[PDB]
C-alpha cells in the first residue's frame, strides 16, 4: 500500500510531454492499473503500490512521438521501498506525512507520558523525532531521564541520544517507626559577626551550616524542624528591653559609654525575627524557616543600638528548646538539640533566694532546691525568677560583660578604682541629677564607678553559698530541667575559649554539662568546619545510604535503529561518552578525575555493548542526592525503514536502581524518529515519429507490379504555399525507378504536403511525362489526406485497395 513511481517524458530538445499513457501490472496476480501524463506538472504517478515486482509498459505515447520498445520492471518490497530494475532515474523528495502519536506508557507502573516534536527535526513543515516531555522523570530512587538532545544529520536521521540517572540520600535512624523532632538553636551574638575574629564568617557560615543541616533533617518528611536564634534575648520579632551601664556608689544608674548619654540605661526595639518556634515538617514552612536562619550578626561597636541586643544568654534559649519539645514534640520521636554557640553564658535567670529576716542559710536554701532536682545535681525552673510585671531587665542577672559575676563592685581601669569625669560644666547637672559627685563647679570632678548590681555575684554579703559566674546556674538550670528527658543534645562551639571573664578549660567543662554527654560538645576551630561537624553528630543517630548502589542501565536499541560504531565497526571509547557531576569521566573506558582524582563517582562505572542483543549497559553506579551521571551515544535510522513511520530509538530501557534487588526496575522514557522514503523518477527521452507510405505502380487493368516507372516527391516549400520542390538537395526520392515489385517507398518524412510525381511511365504503357499523380500530408508523423491530383484525361491513376495505395498506368492498346 505504500510503493511509488513517477514517469516524465521529454521531446523538443527537452520540453515536457503531456498526455502519454502507461500501465503497471502485476506479476502474480495479474492485476492492472492505468494512468496518464498530467497536466500541469507533466508527470505520470502511481500511488499506494503493494509489495512485489510489476512490469510497467508505456500503452500510448504523446502525439508526434515513436513508441516505446522497453518494458521496465518494478519491484516494491515489503517495506514500500520502489525500485525500477537495471535503470537510471532521480530519486525524488517526498513530503512527510502530519501523523504524530502523542504519548508513550511506561510499562512499569502503567502511565501515559506525552511526546513533543524535536526542534532541529523541522523538514518541510514537518518533523522527524519526538521526546518524551518532560524527559525527565522522578523516582523514588532521584530523577532519570532520556531524549534526544541533538541532531546530528538530519538527512541522513542522525541523533545524538542522552540518558541521565541522579540519586538520593536516605537517612534512617536506628528505629524507622521512631521519627526526628529536632530544635536548632543558633547563637546571633556580636562575636558572631563575619567581619570579627580575623574575618572569620562566623555568622555566615553557621547559616549556612544550619540551612544544611536542616536540608538533611528534613528530608525524611516524618521529621519535623524548629529554630530558636538567640543573644541577649530570643530574637523572635517582638518589643524587648536590656539595661546597661553602671552605677556610683549609691547605686544610681549611668551609662559610661561614650556612645550614649549618661542617662541612656535601657534600650528597647524589636528583634530581628530569626526565629521559627514552631516544629514543622511542612514543604512551605521549611523553606520559610531557612530564610529565617541570619547570615550576619550585628557589625558596628555600641553605637547601634542593635549591638545593645547581642550578649550570650544560653539559659534562655535552652528553656525555649526545652519548651518547643515539651509543648509540641510527637509521643514517639526521638527528640533533638542542636547547639550551635561562639561563647560561654554572660546572663542568666537569678535563682529565688529567700532574703526574709528567719530564712534559712543561702547554703541551705540552695541544698533544699538541688534536693527537688530529679538527680539531686540542679535547679527546678520554678527555683530560679524568670519573669516580673516590671520586665525581665530588672530581674535578669548580668548583660554580656563577663561569664563571671564579680564579688567586688569596684570598676578599676590602669590598676585604679576608675571615675566617670565630669567637666565643669556638667557638674551642675550631674549633681543635681542625684549623683556622687566629687569635686566643683569650677574643676569638675568625677564619679566613682561601680558594677550595677544585676551584673554582681548574688547575695553579694552571703556568709554562706554566693553565685559567681553565669555558667552554674546555667548548669544547674540544664541538669534540673533538659537531663532528666532522654533528648539528644549536641554542641558545636565555634572558637570557644572562655571570653570574656573565664579560661578554655572552664569554657569546655561548661559546653560538656549543657550537651547530653561530654563527647556531644565540639569546639570547631576552623569555621569552614562547622557543617562537617553538626554532620558527624547528625550520623551518631542516623545511619546514611544511597539510592543507587550498584545500580545498572539497560538500554537496547529499538528495532531498525543502529548504534553508531563508527568506521571501526567495534564499539569503543570514540562511541559513547560517560561523566558525572563531580567532574569524573570515562577516558579511554578508565575512570578519571573528580575531586580526589580516583575516578570518583565512576570509579566503578563500565559502559558495555553486547552486540548478539544489540544492547547497552552501564554497570557499576552508586549516587546519592545532586550526584548524576550522564551518558551520550549517537544513532541512525535503519536504511530498512518505513517510510513515514515513527520507531522508537529504544526497546525498554531500565534503571535497576541496586543489583541486590532484581525485581526493583524503573523505565526511561522513550524517543522516536522517522524518514520518508524517496520515489524514483523515470525521464524518457522520446524520438519523434516520421512519416512513411508506399505505393505499388502497377497494370490499371490486371493490377500486376510494374518495373521501370520513375516517379519524384515533391515536398511543399516551408515559405511558399504554391511551390513544392525537391525534398532536399542530395538526391532523395527523386527519380526513383520502381523494380519488379512496382514499389515505391517512402520513409523518415517530415512534417508537410507533398506531391508525387511520375516522370516517365514504364514502357510498353501510355506516355505520362512528368504529370502530378498524388497529394497528401504528414501530420505529427502520419499520413493524412491522400487524395488523387492526375489532370484530366492523364492516363495515370490513385486507387486505394485492400489497404494498400496503388498507382495504375494503362497500357498501350492494340495499334
Ligand atoms: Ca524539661
Ligand atoms: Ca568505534
Ligand atoms: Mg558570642
Amino acid at each position: 500500500a505504500i510503493g511509488k513511481v513517477v514517469i516524465k517524458e521529454t521531446g523538443e530538445g527537452g520540453a515536457l510531454l503531456g498526455d502519454a499513457v502507461f500501465e503497471l501490472k502485476n506479476n502474480t496476480d495479474g492485476t492492472t492499473v492505468s494512468q496518464r501524463t498530467e497536466a500541469q506538472t507533466g508527470e505520470a504517478i502511481f500511488s499506494n503500490i503493494k509489495p512485489g515486482t510489476y512490469t510497467l509498459t508505456e500503452a500510448q505515447p504523446p502525439v508526434g512521438y515513436k513508441p516505446s520498445t522497453k518494458q521496465w520492471t518494478v519491484e516494491v518490497e515489503k517495506n514500500g521501498r520502489t525500485t525500477v530494475q537495471g535503470e537510471q532515474v532521480e530519486n525524488r523528495e517526498e513530503a512527510l506525512s502530519d501523523q504524530y502519536p502523542q504519548t508513550g506508557t511506561y510499562p512499569d507502573v502503567q502511565t501515559p507520558y506525552q511526546i513533543i516534536k524535536v526542534d532541529g527535526s523541522e523538514k518541510n513543515g514537518q518533523h522527524k523525532a519526538l521526546n518524551p516531555n518532560p524527559y525527565e522523570r522522578v523516582i523514588p530512587e532521584g530523577t532519570l531521564s532520556k531524549r534526544i538532545y541533538q541532531v546530528n544529520n538530519l538527512d541522513d536521521n542522525q541523533y545524538g541520544i542522552e540518558l541521565t540517572v541522579s540519586g538520593k540520600t536516605v537517612y534512617e535512624q536506628k528505629d524507622k517507626s521512631v521519627p526526628l523532632d529536632v530544635v536548632i538553636l543558633l547563637d546571633n551574638s556580636n562575636s558572631m559577626s563575619n567581619i570579627r575574629n580575623k574575618n572569620a564568617r562566623r555568622a555566615e557560615r553557621a547559616g549556612e551550616a544550619t540551612r544544611s543541616l536542616i536540608d538533611k533533617i528534613t528530608s525524611d518528611s516524618e521529621n519535623r524542624v524548629a529554630l530558636v536564634t538567640y543573644a541577649s534575648t530570643i530574637f523572635d520579632g517582638t518589643e524587648f528591653t536590656v539595661e546597661k551601664g553602671v552605677a556610683d556608689k549609691n547605686g544610681k544608674r549611668l551609662n559610661d559609654s561614650l556612645f550614649w548619654n549618661y542617662d541612656q540605661t535601657s534600650f528597647t526595639t524589636n528583634t530581628k525575627d530569626y526565629s521559627y518556634l514552631k516544629l514543622t515538617n511542612d514543604k512551605n514552612d521549611i523553606v520559610e524557616l531557612k530564610n529565617k536562619v541570619p547570615t550576619e550578626a550585628e557589625d558596628h561597636d555600641g553605637n547601634r543600638l542593635m549591638y545593645q541586643f547581642g550578649a550570650t544568654f544560653t539559659q534562655k534559649a535552652l528553656m525555649k528548646a526545652d519548651e518547643i519539645l515539651t509543648q509540641q514534640a510527637r509521643q514517639n520521636s526521638q527528640k533533638v538539640i542542636f547547639h550551635i554557640t561562639d561563647g560561654v553564658p554572660t546572663m542568666s535567670y537569678p535563682i529565688n533566694f529567700n532574703h526574709a529576716t528567719f530564712a534559712p542559710s543561702y547554703q541551705n536554701q540552695l541544698n533544699a532546691f538541688f534536693s527537688k532536682s530529679p538527680n539531686k545535681d540542679g535547679i527546678l525552673l520554678s527555683d530560679f525568677i524568670t519573669q516580673a510585671t516590671s520586665g525581665e531587665h530588672t530581674i535578669v542577672r548580668g548583660d554580656g560583660q563577663s561569664y563571671q559575676m564579680f564579688t567586688d563592685k569596684t570598676v578599676y581601669e590602669k590598676g585604679a578604682p576608675a571615675a566617670f569625669p565630669v567637666k565643669p560644666e556638667k557638674y551642675s547637672e550631674m549633681k543635681a541629677a542625684g549623683y556622687a559627685v566629687i569635686g566643683d563647679p569650677i574643676n569638675g570632678g568625677y564619679i566613682w564607678l561601680n558594677w550595677r548590681e544585676s551584673i554582681l555575684a548574688y547575695p553579694f554579703n552571703s556568709n554562706t553559698a554566693k553565685i559567681t559566674n553565669h555558667g552554674d546556674p546555667t548548669r544547674w538550670y540544664y541538669n534540673g530541667n533538659i537531663a532528666p528527658d532522654g533528648y539528644d543534645v549536641f554542641t558545636v562551639g565555634i572558637g570557644i575559649n572562655g571570653d570574656p571573664g573565664t579560661d578554655e578549660a572552664t569554657a569546655t567543662s561548661f559546653m560538656q554539662s549543657i550537651s547530653s554527654k561530654p563527647e556531644n560538645y565540639t569546639n570547631v576551630t576552623d569555621t569552614t568546619k562547622i557543617l562537617e561537624q553538626l554532620n558527624r553528630y547528625f550520623h551518631t543517630i542516623v545511619t546514611e545510604k544511597k539510592s543507587i548502589e550498584n545500580g545498572t542501565i539497560t538500554d537496547p536499541m529499538g528495532e531498525l535503529i543502529d548504534l553508531q560504531l563508527g568506521t571501526d565497526g567495534r564499539f569503543d571509547p570514540a562511541d559513547y561518552t560517560l561523566t558525572a557531576n563531580d567532574g569524573s569521566r570515562l577516558e579511554n573506558g578508565q575512570a578519571v578525575g573528580g575531586p580526589q582524582n580516583d575516578g570518583g563517582l565512576l570509579k566503578n562505572a563500565k559502559v558495555l555493548y553486547d552486540t548478539t542483543e544489540k544492547r547497552i549497559r552501564v554497570t557499576g553506579l552508586y549516587l546519592g542526592t545532586d550526584e548524576k551521571v550522564t551518558l551520550t551515544y549517537n544513532v541512525r535510522l535503519n536504511d530498512e525503514f518505513v517510510s513515514n513511520k515513527f520507531y522508537d530509538t529504544n526497546g525498554r530501557t531500565t534503571l535497576h536502581p541496586k543489583e541486590v534487588e532484581q525485581n526493583t526496575v524503573r523505565d526511561f522514557p522513550i524517543p522516536k524518529i522517522r524518514d520518508v522514503r524517496k520515489y524514483p523518477e523515470i525521464t524518457i527521452s522520446k524520438e519523434k515519429k516520421l512519416g512513411d507510405i508506399e505505393f505499388i505502380k502497377v497494370n490499371k487493368n490486371d493490377k500486376k507490379p510494374l518495373r521501370g516507372a520513375v516517379f519524384s516527391l515533391q515536398k511543399q516549400h516551408p515559405d511558399y504555399p504554391d511551390i513544392y520542390g525537391a525534398i532536399d538537395q542530395n538526391g532523395t526520392y527523386q527519380n526513383v525507378r520502381t523494380g519488379e515489385d512496382g514499389k515505391l517507398t517512402f520513409k523518415n518524412l517530415s512534417d508537410g504536403k507533398y506531391r508525387l510525381f511520375e516522370n516517365s511511365e514504364p514502357a510498353g504503357y501510355k506516355p505520362v511525362q512528368n504529370k502530378p499523380i498524388v497529394a497528401f500530408q504528414i501530420v505529427n508523423g502520419e499520413v493524412r489526406d491522400v487524395t488523387s491530383i492526375v489532370p484530366q484525361d492523364i492516363p495515370a491513376g490513385y486507387e486505394f485497395t485492400n489497404d494498400k495505395h496503388y498507382i495504375t498506368n494503362e497500357p498501350i492498346p492494340p495499334k
